């Protein structure tokens, strides 16, 4: 009686993802695999070695299950946990009415964002790319030398938002 | 007739969690376990001894079930209840327009938070880290000596929010 060994249990992989991204799953199966079958979080189903999900939103996140069957008729099952990070949405930048050169402070205010690793990267006319941890840029005793375009991109847990831009005028 | 004892019923564990955290489950199974199978709250499925769920949100909370099968073909089942605490979201700090040194009171107001153990930890220029139980910091008869940056982090049931910061000016 010849007894067929089962397939080597696959050890599936994928690359890190953001909210609007492409998920590449890999059926890292070993042996003479004849067919593949995947199931996932929203009814995701596939018969491919390396399924690809374009535009993956943060609800296709979760546990994916791979079943493989070899040509000899034996099965093996393994799973992979897929993590998707949210994309911060574009900030709205509030700013005071232009003030006479040398009064108050150029203050750029945005909505606060939720996450664990949150950074606000601001672009200002001098090119410094000042980075903070709160939704606020402040230049005290601001003057006309500080005018021009300002912008913000928000970094959360590894992903970046589409940037917002505002034009600052002083001494109106 | 040789009768195989069943596996020793596992007693799974995990560490305490916040809303944005990593869940480490441990299949504390005893005996010659051949295979593991976990199921959970959102279809979570795993074939590992120590499954890890990165970025666990407060919906992966709930009852997890572990089934183990030994090499002799016997099963055992046990469960673990997984608790996840919410992360407070960043506070928005409201403050009065700068007042002439010595009028009214430096008052920092935020939204109230829901929880059982709720603390508002405020950072003020003198470094005291004043702690209260309401979303309010007040310094009566405030003067220019009290100006500078102020911030708040909120503690709820063991977890901390990302902090908010505001700049206080007096005698404008």
């Amino acid at each position: 009686i010849v007894v067929n060994p089962t397939p080597v249990i696959p050890n599936p992989t994928y690359t890190p993802l953001c909210q609007l991204d492409t998920l590449f799953l890999q059926a890292n199966a070993v042996g003479p695999i004849a067919t593949y079958w995947w199931t996932g979080p929203n009814g995701f189903t596939s018969h491919l070695e390396n399924p690809v999900i374009p535009n993956i939103y943060p609800f296709n996140a979760g546990s994916y299950i791979l079943t493989v069957t070899d040509s000899l008729g034996c099965e093996a099952v393994s799973t992979v946990e897929v993590t998707i990070y949210p994309k911060p949405q574009t900030p709205t930048i509030a700013h005071n009415a232009p003030f006479c050169e040398g009064t108050n402070d150029l203050t750029l205010t945005t909505q606060a964002y939720f996450g664990t690793d949150v950074r606000y990267i601001w672009t200002l006319p001098n090119g410094n790319l000042d980075t903070t941890f709160v939704p606020s840029l402040v230049l005290p005793n601001a003057t006309v030398q500080d005018t021009g375009a300002y912008s913000l991109v928000v970094w959360i847990d590894g992903c970046l938002s589409l940037p917002a831009e505002e034009i600052i005028r002083i001494y109106p």
